[PDB]
């Protein structure tokens, strides 16, 4: 109930995407589509937390993947990421109370906009990395000016949102240490373990849930 009191005081909620809003890690699923799952999935685990600089870890994984525009399109069409149970209902209840909902990801806007356009979250509220392609569709790099291209990028996004909209109370929700480290500048953090529990987050977060229903413990409508 104290959790729900906190949750209901927020005027903006930012969700991590990989392993929070969706069950999978987008970059790993792209690597699967492109045939380099094993190497990239390992590098993704390697980059967890501030362990290695994020921009370098992103460049190296994409250098192995080399995703074409057609391959990104085929991922979205044939193997779309699975939404975590409860997230559709939770975003719906937040939007019905006019809480501004955002998605923040070190993954890619192509995929995250598809996810947002399952949750009625406008593309303006999506912050993610942007893949580049040549005219023929070949992988051409990524937008290195995005805040999500750098370590600490989630906190930079939240700072931008505070400066643009002056929200009173922004809550960050995510599964990983990089989400926990986005508070501050977020006003509170809720850790999420419904897909995989990151024990260091569970052990140190003030607020932690394993099923989005727990925030749907209000009046259930
Ligand atoms: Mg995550």
């Amino acid at each position: 109930s104290e959790l729900r009191k906190l949750f209901y005081s927020a005027d903006a909620v930012c969700f991590d995407v990989d392993s929070t809003v969706i069950r999978e890690e987008g970059i790993d699923e792209l690597a699967k589509i492109c045939g380099v799952e094993d190497a990239v999935s390992e590098m993704t685990r390697r980059a967890m937390g501030g362990a290695v600089p994020f921009k370098a870890a992103l460049t190296e994984r994409l250098a192995l993947i080399q995703p074409s525009r057609e391959q990104v399109q085929r991922l979205i069409a044939e193997q779309p990421p699975h939404l975590t149970p409860g997230i559709r209902e939770l975003v719906s209840r937040l939007q019905e109370r006019n809480v501004q909902v955002f998605l923040i990801s070190g993954g890619f806007r192509s995929i995250v906009e598809h996810v947002a356009s399952k949750l009625n979250i406008p593309a303006t509220n999506v912050f993610a990395n942007r893949l580049k392609f040549y005219f023929n569709g070949e992988y051409a790099g990524f937008d290195e000016t995005q805040p999500t291209a750098e370590s600490g990028g989630k906190g930079k996004v939240i700072k931008l949102l505070k400066e643009k909209f002056h929200f009173k109370k922004i809550i960050m929700i995510g599964d990983g240490a990089t989400d926990m480290e986005a508070c501050p500048p977020a006003d509170a953090f809720i850790g999420f373990g419904g897909n995989v529990i990151r024990q260091q987050v569970k052990d140190n977060a003030k607020w932690y849930i394993t099923d989005f229903v727990e925030l749907l413990g209000e009046l259930e409508e």
